[PDB]
């Protein structure tokens, strides 16, 4: 009496951040968001729903993982669980192919792999949108995981209408890079969701934010129908810077930025001072991605080393949706 | 046929900041503020007004200096002598009483002094009160900087109504410190006159600084009377944390930290937890200074050099109004 699946789904790094929970208990966002899918980095997933569990279990690059490490994981297993009306305590073994130590966001790429594996082994058959609406519930950037390339994060008004979709951009992604500079220096940082939930209820800078995400997304499409990279990096280079304002507005007020952060930042906007188009963003966290142009890319990891060892240069290209297999 | 004067003036610090002007003409802020006159960091001036000058000239610690670095003297010198009806060129003669390449802020102390010297060359008799929207209208910190101890700069609502006056405090002011810890590893900054006219004309963030302001400035207040540190230094600190977020808001977006600067953030806070009450506060630049009491100074000094050197730790204390001398 056991149920299982497999999945394989890649990470994706938002050009237009979510920042804040609309509606908390089903992760309906306050605004839409906008995200590449990255080849280089991804989750592979096994989930096994069996009578003869006696608990649920997380193993995670081979290491069992304690209560608060699998709190999303057996959060988004309970509710898939509801949903499925099935009663099996489950074990759940995954693997993060990202850089040793890098420190990488893992929830997209590792709940959107569990959605997918929950979703084979229960008999979900769901659709895409359907599996990217079951992603969202258990992080919120999982559910653009569900697609390659761009994808939107339509925000929505309801547990149906809040979904991802890939974005056609005539295979302009084929042509776009992300280099990873890794940061270390970092303090010990809030969760992405204990730090939003704060911005959102005490910062008085959040309405700015807000105000500001639709004339994003906008340009942003206008600017892939173009393939105009220029008027891409700006605008996400400035949604970014804004959405780590708002935490300086927070009561008590904190930052993502740890030293190397700046310094990576500053050397960025040289680089493009010395011509190489490129262009920062960053997430809950110290680590400065910088999104430039696949003809550039060896000229900008050039420039960079000058200040960071190569281990700290990761590069990703435009990556696929989330893929599944049977058991 | 001259005129001469002389005065002393010394810096003051912004606890409650002012951030963006409603008259650029006149200097009228959009909001009040709030500072600690410093013991430790001051300028003397000397300006003598001659029929027989043939333009005007400014010295600064023996340098002559040139037109760019004598902008904010020259237009204050054409104000003053528009009010007096004097028609001379001056010779301006300041020294700089700060470290050795510090990097200080010195308009406050510097265009005080300016006007304190060209009130007494010119007989213009001024009052305290006259004297510092006087020194406003070279630069609205100045008009701190004619008061010791804690000073508020009022509003107002006209070149009449807006200027600066002490705040009695019961000697608090005698028991409590500012460590400078000295950042070098800065970009060129924006200008504070360009950076806060960038931020009033395009932040997102610009109402969330304005709608704070006053809430700020009567929690000082109340903290002041009952001489509580703690509150004092928790809203100080999240003032000066609101009012660089707007940069991030603005368009262009921008920051005034350095490396360094989120280091020497990031250990005050560790301090803080380590159970030395002291809180950071950063103008425009990324020099973090770091407000203490006295009795905690040498702990706070001890604690930071694990990370900086001694030339890097510069203490101050409450300090005077502006002397006026003849010559
Ligand atoms: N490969 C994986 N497979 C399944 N679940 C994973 C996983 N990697 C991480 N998780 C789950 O996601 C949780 C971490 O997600 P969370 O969003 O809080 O952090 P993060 O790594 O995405 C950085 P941030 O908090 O800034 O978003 C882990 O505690 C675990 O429950
Ligand atoms: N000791 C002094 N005496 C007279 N004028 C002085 C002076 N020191 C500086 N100044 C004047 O002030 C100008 C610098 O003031 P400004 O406000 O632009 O810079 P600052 O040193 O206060 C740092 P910030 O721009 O961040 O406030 C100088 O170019 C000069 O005109
Ligand atoms: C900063 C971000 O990466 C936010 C990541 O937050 P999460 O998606 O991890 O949060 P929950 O929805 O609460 O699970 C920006 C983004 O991915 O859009
Ligand atoms: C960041 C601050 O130090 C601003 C200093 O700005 P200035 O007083 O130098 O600007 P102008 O009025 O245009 O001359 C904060 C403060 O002193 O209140
Ligand atoms: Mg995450
Ligand atoms: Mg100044």
């Amino acid at each position: 009496a056991m149920l299982s699946g497999k999945a394989r789904a890649h990470t994706n790094i938002a050009l237009i951040k979510y920042w804040g929970k609309a509606n908390e208990e089903y992760i309906l966002p306050m605004n839409s968001s906008l995200s590449l899918t990255l080849d280089a980095f991804y989750t592979e997933t096994t989930v096994t729903f069996d009578a003869h569990y006696s608990e649920d279990v997380f193993i995670l690059n081979g290491i069992l993982q304690n209560e608060k490490q699998t709190k999303k994981v057996k959060e988004f297993l309970n509710l898939v669980r509801q949903q499925a009306d099935c009663t099996w305590f489950a074990k759940v073994e995954s693997q993060n192919f990202v850089p040793t130590a890098a420190g990488l966001a893992s929830s997209a790429s590792g709940l959107a792999a569990l959605a997918g594996a929950c979703n084979v082994a229960l008999g979900l058959n769901l659709s895409a949108k359907d599996l990217s609406r079951l992603a969202r519930r258990g992080s919120g950037s999982a559910c653009r995981s569900i697609f390659g390339g761009f994808a939107q994060w339509n925000k929505g008004h309801s547990d149906e209408t809040s979904f991802a979709e890939n974005i056609p951009a005539n295979n302009w992604e084929n042509e776009l890079a992300m280099l990873f500079i890794l940061i270390n220096d970092g303090e010990k940082d809030v969760s992405s969701r204990d730090g939003m939930k704060r911005t959102v209820e005490t910062s008085s800078f959040y309405q700015g934010w807000l105000d500001n995400v639709e004339k994003d997304l906008s340009q942003v499409h206008e600017a892939i129908k173009t393939k105009d990279f220029p008027r891409l990096g700006e605008i996400i280079e400035a949604n970014g810077l804004r959405m780590h304002g708002t935490t300086l507005g927070a009561v008590p007020p904190f930052t993502y930025w740890s030293p190397g952060s700046l310094q990576a930042m500053a050397l960025v906007r040289q680089a493009r001072a010395k011509g190489i188009p490129c262009y920062f963003t960053m997430d809950a966290g110290p680590n400065v991605k910088v999104l430039v142009e696949k003809k550039n890319l060896e000229a900008l990891k050039t420039f960079l080393s000058e200040h960071f060892s190569k281990e700290q240069l990761v590069p990703a290209f435009a990556g696929p949706g989330i893929e599944l297999f049977e058991t």
